[PDB]
């Protein structure tokens, strides 16, 4: 550590953080592994190994800096750069596997790879327990620590790997999900945790962006941390003022869902954030990406705006349409089966209780765009998308819409199999039985 | 459908008009089952799935919603179950008619549902909704039996299954529900799995079907909050069970009586450990000491109130019953509960005491180590002749931090009966000063 960073210390408080990170995305190199280290000790005594009261642990200058000696000097230990020469400013390959290696092997054999809280620095160096993502940050941590300035993070919507070389143009597969290997098989083969090559590849402060939405404030399944909430928005925000959320969708989701949960007064209001998400993943990332859509129709779901929620999920079909789906996409999947069989089919019960949404033929054109994407997302697909569970739920959903509401709407259909039955979404009497076998046709 | 003497009880406006309806019923040789999930099934509907500083209220049953639900459930099975078609010679009901009305209650309900969801177990659920659990299917197959006049067709249950036993002397046996048929449970029994206890389930009379569908209350409202209304019903139903004698025979009822009374002590009753010893003393006269959940309910209690040595002894007992099964397919709820406490519980109790101990003591008991050593032994011993392994290396790690936890001079003199070939094929290493963790690992995954 430099004077300028130990004059920052001790940390009493969510400011004191703020100030550090301010301090550090001041310049070119952020310290990874400093923050990352900061957040991890601040989480394991808020979040893991707690003590009413709201409280901040304090971070000494002689905690912190033994921690980042710890981690720095095991890399430096394990790793010898007078054997990888490294011609342009540029890392080779055998060089990003050998700092792979070292984290992997510094790992436990056996743990909770899921757990909460194994996601920092902090756990690595007090617990050796990293899930998946540290991994790949761990693996960055140390790259920065080894002063290999071209290796950065590149994350998809639910996996991590590391690009180097020339123009940050090669990648290496470093972690598990659900090594050394290009992603280029992932983009090829269209699968949404691959991104169609749409994935980040961050700079340094989006990687100070990343490790600040991993900040993880459950203590337990009924209860978050309010100082850890606080500490993530308040650095959200910062984030957000310096500009480095510019090209982070799923940071401007974040902040939006805490500006929901605590408004902060003279900010922008969650829709307006859940948009700059939207408008990020259009303007960098190809609109590829899933989850800016589902930020946005989970806080018009919570808040009842049927139109506007219906609307939303159909963005997110739109977008799946162009993917095909692969076993490791089953985090996505997930979200679409619980929007498709649970919660559109309750939200639609509550509409026709109240009774609206389900009087208004665009909420029933969002419906038929949501069907439409899923269907064309399993067109293609190496697997099966909709089974006889779906079916029911299609039909249910199409019932709760009269025929004069339903009679008039014309949408594109991308699918053959919306294609295939078009004539019984608009016919007066719901021809179940049909539409069933229609959509789970195989 | 309905007496006088039940309609006089009408409407109930309160707990304790419920709690006179399941007396009054109680009272009588035969239970009206269908009656009484019909009013647990409204009342659960608008306290937990429809509800309304602040508010706790009982959703009053008129007589008029209960008589109508009550001839929808007994007229549906008369329109779809002609008798006269099934000769019922010596009181005793055949397999085809058994299986008929299974048939019955599986073609009423909706053809796609989450067949796992809350709030989906009572005839309520069934009537209003199409749509009922694993459990609500035999119970609903048993209430129809009833209403049929099918007197011999009774609910089994094991921890984790429900079926029928109808026949002479509950000679029979039926699978009428999904698990996670018409077919005998025989099988299940034979291939010794959990799912079936050995043959040592429970054969309900209609008092503990109705103890059984007091024991389905759920008082979920979401994931963070329970109905208080239904706590309190289900406290007060099961005490007029315990009072009447009706949980003699039921190890999980008094286990949840006991739960509630650690929540909501009522003052003059017996306090939890009792009920959780009536739970344990009921496997062991009726059971044949084949239950797990008996021990598992003492041990919660005991790792809750922080008590590490009762809490080890509890889950120890847990092992030494499962240790005489095999771990089958369809047994995966016990061998998370296993898991759980194992990888989880255990090591997070014996991490707490190590923290209080360098601060200024179950960790200084040579007994809780030995009660360690006996859960380990009945897991093992669970696995062998297992056609599914149960110990993998993850089971491995937690072992190690867990015999760790306990210094040299405390483990040094523990002798135990090791039942599996596994524990006894590493006896010196758990004793030994210094623990060989990598031997251990190896011995305890193997195979
Ligand atoms: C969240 C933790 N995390 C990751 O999970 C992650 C790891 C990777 F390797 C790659 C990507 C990762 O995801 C994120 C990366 N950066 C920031 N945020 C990430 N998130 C937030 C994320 C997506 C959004 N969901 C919340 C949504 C889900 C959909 C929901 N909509 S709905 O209710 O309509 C659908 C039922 C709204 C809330 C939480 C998890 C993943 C990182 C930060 C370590
Ligand atoms: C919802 C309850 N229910 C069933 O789940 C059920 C269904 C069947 F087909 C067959 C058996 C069934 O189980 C029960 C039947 N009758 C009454 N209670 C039943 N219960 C209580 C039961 C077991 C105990 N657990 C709670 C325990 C689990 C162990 C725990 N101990 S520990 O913390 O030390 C283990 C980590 C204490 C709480 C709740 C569910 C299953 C019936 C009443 C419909
Ligand atoms: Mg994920
Ligand atoms: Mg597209
Ligand atoms: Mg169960
Ligand atoms: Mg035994």
């Amino acid at each position: 550590l430099k004077t300028a960073q130990k004059t920052l210390f001790p940390l009493r408080s969510i400011d004191d953080v703020v100030r550090l990170f301010a301090a550090e995305l001041g310049r070119e190199e952020p310290d990874l592994v400093l923050l990352s280290l900061v957040l991890g000790f601040v989480e394991h005594f808020l979040a893991v190994n707690r003590v009413g009261l709201t409280y901040f642990p304090v971070a000494d200058l002689s905690i912190i800096a033994a921690l980042y000696a710890r981690f720095t000097a095991q890399i430096r230990g394990a790793v010898d750069l007078s054997l990888y020469p490294r011609e342009g400013g540029v890392s080779s390959r055998e060089l990003v596997k050998k700092v792979s290696d070292v984290i992997w092997n510094s790992l436990s054999r056996s743990y909770f790879k899921d757990r909460a809280h194994i996601q920092s620095l902090f756990s690595f160096i007090t617990g050796t327990k990293l899930d998946s993502s540290g991994v790949a940050f761990a693996v960055v941590g140390a790259c920065q620590a080894l002063g290999l300035r071209d290796v950065h993070l590149a994350l998809s919507e639910d996996h991590a790997w590391v690009v180097f070389g020339p123009n940050g143009e090669q990648t290496a597969e470093v972690t598990w999900h659900g090594r050394g290997q290009t992603v280029n098989a992932g983009v090829a083969e269209r699968s949404w945790l691959y991104l169609k090559g749409s994935y980040m590849r961050c700079d340094r402060k989006m990687e100070v962006a990343f490790m600040v939405c991993a900040i993880n404030p459950s203590i337990d399944l009924h209860t978050d941390s309010l100082e850890l909430l606080q500490l993530q928005q308040k650095l959200l925000w910062l984030l957000y003022d310096l500009g480095h959320l510019e090209r982070y969708p799923m940071a401007l989701g974040n902040l939006a869902d805490l500006e929901e949960l605590e408004p902060t007064p003279g900010r922008p209001d969650p829709l307006t954030l859940y948009h700059k998400g939207i408008a990020s993943a259009k303007t960098y990332y190809r609109d590829e990406h899933i989850y800016p859509y589902m930020y946005l129709a989970g806080y018009h779901c919570r808040n009842r705006n049927v139109r506007e929620a219906l609307q939303a999920w159909a963005d997110t079909a739109t977008v799946i349409q162009d993917y095909n789906y692969c076993r490791e996409d089953e985090e996505i999947y997930k979200e679409f089966f619980e929007v498709a069989n649970d919660v559109i089919p309750n939200l639609l019960k509550e509409a026709a209780s109240l009774l609206s949404a389900l009087q208004d033929p665009e909420c029933f054109a969002h419906l038929l765009r949501f069907y439409d994407g899923i269907c064309k997302w399993e067109e293609g697909s190496p697997t099966p998308v909709l089974h006889v569970g779906w079916a029911t739920f299609l039909v249910q959903s199409l019932g709760r819409f009269e025929g004069q509401v339903r009679q008039k709407v014309r949408i594109t259909f991308q699918s053959e199999k919306m294609k295939g039955m078009k004539e019984l979404l608009v016919a007066t009497k719901i021809n179940s039985s049909a539409i069933k076998l229609q959509l789970t046709a195989q």
